[PDB]
């Protein structure tokens, strides 16, 4: 007998690809997808609780594969700037000044609350005070990869990388048996981490079976600079140092030559596409369809709210689906089904969670999002997945579960106090603004 | 002489002068016009019949959707994954020939207008069939519109040929002679569907009536090259030679722009109507917006139709435009948030020839206004409300909409439409078309 039976108009399981189930039901038990079946059959099975969801599309929860969640408190603080001046003259100085453990707890919770409301059940974070990030994640009920920030210089909470790594080990330790949080390593970028630190990270990840997330090939200037100073592209450097592989998550990759493509194919590394951030900083255009056609796993992320500036993964996914057609020069590139897969299954693959989350298969965790497609602007619906990708906003998100626990009920966050978070964000904004 | 309505938002963005935002000011409306913008104390001391507090909201000129095919809302998501010519010839044109009746147009247009008002659009341009029926729906909705008479080389719904389309348009131009909200324009579809004769016809008609022309131009590489190979001139050169270009010409799309094109737009003071999401989705290309803007071309923005977008979200289109423009031009300072808002308001006004009536919050202009709510969680903290509007707000933040001081949207609710009935009607159309 199920704990919960959901009866939506449409289910999109993502696996197998391209299909939509009409008048079916999904049964949840013990925090897992126990059955997907026609309604008659599923109803005959019975459940503690039943929820009809007419006009709704039920999908795997969205996976935001790259972000810096507490930068939510810097939303819109630094517009109109290309990458290097954005970092050096605005963001880094503001991080040195403001970012404490209290900043991180408030900013992360604000970010989570925003993400759950837009259907995101799993997220990747690359930001300071990971220990604090995990406490907030733990309380929220959502799933996360938390990457340990490794940089060649002092950062908030870590005078240097050895301290960041040592704090990282303590964290790996504690969370060994957490159902929802995975620790990973977060070397920032090629130009802010040495060969030595990169090797220590590799060995640690061999030893711990952990992931690596890094900004790679964000800008032409990063690549040309690396070519002129070291005579090798930053990706070949990473390949030479042995970091590439199925647990390596290369974020951005707007600069991809044919050697780059060959390396990603060979090693089976994931690329995390951040289209809006790459547009906003004038970083370039990640060649998504090309990567996809070559078999590279391509997930999607929002990046931070100072270079987006929302945490809307559904919106990011639409932007990616539109952009990819014109970048590639074919209207058939990254169709709605594949765009949804990028937002779900490919994120789970990128984070090493494909066996737990990312599709609606029996036995997987019940990380689910229900989207409402009954609104005036979504009519008429010829294809619900098309309507999701190209004509629905994140405000259509009604319900969200993680591991079968409901975190959003008819648009209301069950584990957060929006009114308190807003008052808190506001307090932060006035102190940072003054 | 108190205002009819006094609006008290946290922020006002007047658009003119550019780049400014007023805090704790107020906008008084009288006789359908902006009577005054003033600090809140002064405004309140003046007096008003009705007063609306708008804490946490940003008041702006209403958004101007400068290109659409409004009744194609009933084809929303019907023809995905197709480039332009096969989208048109193998899908959309057949579906239009099969379904577009006066009834289709009434239902589809109202559906589109209701979607748009909810998204903060007070003025829109239509280029679609049965313009007469369109005007009836616009008239009832209270919204402002340019309605473009479709001119094509073949039979269209409601016009067996060009001659007949223009017949109806004259009558329309006449009937709507004194209309406060509705302007009639001509809508030659595209260079490859409109002959030179028909083009010369429109020029003289528009000279005589002092009316506008809107036309899809230089949408794709293939159109520019086929024209070059068949006729030895670029469509925009052909239009220049024919004498159509000028301050009342609205060139839609323009993803293909060389220096000669650029000179002709600059010389003639023609407008470009940028449709970023449609250009991306049909794999048409990238309009060089910042280049146009730096050359001093007026660039406005449109959603296009719901079968190549597929929403009618102008604010979302404006966000797309503002992001894309940076990366297309290769500088993070291109199309900043204030200018993107300008593109969605005042430039759309200039494009439609309505800049003296709308597009900015200056005294004496029409009170076409939109209130965006920036007090939501995902919009905190607000450092700069216009940045937040463009880069971090959805169209569901739109709370209130007025056109000519008449409220069309009140706290998210439409005062002139029945959403429940429109939905039911959209669904019937949906069932028939899919069956
Ligand atoms: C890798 S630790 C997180 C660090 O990365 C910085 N960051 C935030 N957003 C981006 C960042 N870095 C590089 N690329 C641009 C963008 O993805 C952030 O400010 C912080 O300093
Ligand atoms: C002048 S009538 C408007 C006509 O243009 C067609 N159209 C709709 N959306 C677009 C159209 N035409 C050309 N370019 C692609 C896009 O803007 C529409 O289906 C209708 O046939
Ligand atoms: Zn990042
Ligand atoms: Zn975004
Ligand atoms: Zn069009
Ligand atoms: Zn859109």
């Amino acid at each position: 007998p199920f704990d919960l039976l959901l009866l939506p108009t449409w289910i999109v399981p993502v696996e197998p690809a391209g299909v939509v189930l009409r008048d079916h039901a999904l049964g949840i038990r013990d925090g897992q997808i126990a059955l997907v079946a026609p309604r008659e059959q599923a109803m005959r099975h019975g459940a503690t609780e039943i929820r009809e969801l007419p006009g709704m599309l039920l999908a795997p929860g969205l996976v935001n594969a790259h972000g810096h969640s507490a930068m939510s408190l810097f939303r819109g603080l630094a517009d109109d700037l290309p990458l290097m001046t954005w970092l050096q003259d605005h963001i880094w100085p503001a991080e040195g000044q403001w970012v404490s453990e209290d900043f991180i707890r408030d900013g992360t919770e604000l970010a989570i609350a925003e993400q759950v409301k837009g259907g995101i059940t799993c997220f990747s974070d690359m930001y300071f005070y990971p220990q604090a990030i995990c406490g907030v994640v733990h309380d929220s009920g959502v799933r996360a990869q938390v990457a340990i920030p490794v940089l060649d210089f002092p950062i908030p909470g870590a005078r240097d990388s050895a301290e960041a790594i040592r704090q990282g080990m303590a964290l790996f330790d504690d969370l060994k048996h957490h159902p929802r949080i995975r620790i990973a390593f977060g070397p920032h970028a090629p130009y802010t981490v040495s060969d030595d630190k990169l090797e220590q990270i590799l060995v640690l990840t061999e030893e711990l079976d952990a992931s690596i997330q890094m900004h790679v090939h964000e800008t032409a200037f990063e690549v040309e600079q690396a070519m002129e100073r070291n005579g090798e592209r930053p990706l070949a450097r990473l390949h030479r140092l042995g970091l590439l592989g199925p647990r390596f998550q290369a974020v951005h990759m707007t600069q991809v030559d044919n050697d780059d493509l060959a390396m990603l194919v060979e090693t089976n590394s994931s690329v995390i596409h951040c289209p809006e951030s790459n547009l906003k900083l004038a970083s370039g255009f990640c060649p998504v369809e090309k990567l996809w056609q070559a078999g590279v796993n391509v997930a999607i992320g929002t990046d931070g709210a100072a270079s987006n500036n929302d945490l809307d993964l559904l919106g990011e996914t639409r932007t990616a689906a539109l952009l990819a057609k014109a970048v590639y020069g074919q209207a058939t590139a990254l169709d709605a089904h594949r765009a949804l897969r990028m937002a779900t299954l490919n994120g789970a693959r990128a984070l090493g969670l494909e066996r737990l989350i990312g599709s609606l298969e029996a036995g997987k965790a019940a990380d689910l999002v229900a989207f409402d497609l009954s609104g005036l602007a979504q009519q008429p619906v010829y294809d619900p997945v098309s309507q999701l990708i190209y004509a629905s906003g994140r405000d259509c998100v009604r319900h969200v579960w993680v591991g079968g626990r409901q975190l959003l009920d008819d648009g209301r966050l069950l584990r957060h106090d929006e009114q308190r978070l807003i008052a808190r964000a506001r307090e932060w904004g006035a102190k940072i603004a003054a």
